[PDB]
């Protein structure tokens, strides 16, 4: 139908603004300390500590697959990326602390993000 043309088309469109999004987000990560999975081979027992581990490469997979509806559930998996760090690793470290910077630099990025998502329907 028509209908369902239109709303693949803004689908696309909200898919083009998450990439712009994406990629503001991860060069507030220039040290790519989120880039890439945990590695499970690294840090065997991960998956006991972390019950749903995100990264910038599997949020990019699923922007990619149109798999994000709203901006809501793109938010969703940015913050698992920091709050998942945040608790693995003490406050004293480099991971943490690149979570804390992440979490504040994105703030802005993701506030207009709000506004644009909003103001463009």
């Amino acid at each position: 139908s028509m209908e369902q043309v239109a709303m693949e088309l803004r689908l696309t469109e909200l898919t083009r603004l998450l990439r712009s999004v994406l990629d503001q987000l991860q060069d507030k990560d220039p040290a790519r300390i989120f880039a890439q999975p945990v590695s499970l081979k690294e840090v065997p027992d991960y998956l006991d500590h972390i019950k749903h581990p995100m990264d910038f490469a599997t949020m990019r997979k699923r922007l990619e697959a149109q798999g994000y509806k709203n901006l809501h559930e793109f938010e969703e998996d940015f913050d698992l990326i920091i709050d998942n760090c945040m608790k693995y690793n003490a406050r004293d470290t480099v991971f943490y602390r690149a979570a804390v910077r992440l979490r504040d630099q994105g703030g802005v990025v993701l506030r207009q993000a709000r506004r644009e998502v909003d103001s463009i329907g």
